[PDB]
DNA sequence: GCCGCCCTGGAGAATCCCGGTGCCGAGGCCGCTCAATTGGTCGTAGACAGCTCTAGCAACCGCTTAAACGCACGTACGCGCTGTCCCCCGCGTTTTAACCGCCAAGGGGATTACTTCCTAGTCTCCAGGCACGTGTCAGATATATACATCC
């Protein structure tokens, strides 16, 4: 109901249903955020928007 | 004497069933309407008969000879088993575009009716192209005869 979200970790988690979902929001937000965030290429409006 | 708790009865509301009435799919009825029917006439397609000539057919012959058949051997290949690895399948997740519902105007094309004229059918006459047969002629082929030569 969206008011019992929890603070997970992995070890935490152990082996349920929708890890795939966990593996890919933690590659495409933390692999493009950094990628974003360490790219000297990046400009204050993209960084910005 | 006063106050709190447990047991049981009749009235108010929800649901199933039936009857009256309105709406969707289909069939009977009516009206147009054009194509099938009927009746008559005539030309000709085809049935029938007749004669001639050639191919086929049943059953036999005889001869030749090459193909078919039988047999033995051998070995190459079909097939079965095993390994392996790789690639396709199943599944979860994310994207994305098919699908449906919308403009906005305009052209293409299907009908209905009408006009016109060019071109193809039809008819008559004729002539030349096609089919068949034959005389003739030049190229290809085989041998007759004369000259140089080896033993």
């Amino acid at each position: 109901s969206h008011l019992h979200n929890t603070w997970e970790t992995y070890e935490s988690i152990g082996q349920v249903r929708g890890l795939k979902r966990l593996d890919n929001y933690c590659k495409q937000f933390i692999i493009e955020d950094q990628q974003v965030r360490l790219d000297p290429y990046v400009t204050a409006e993209d960084i910005e928007i």
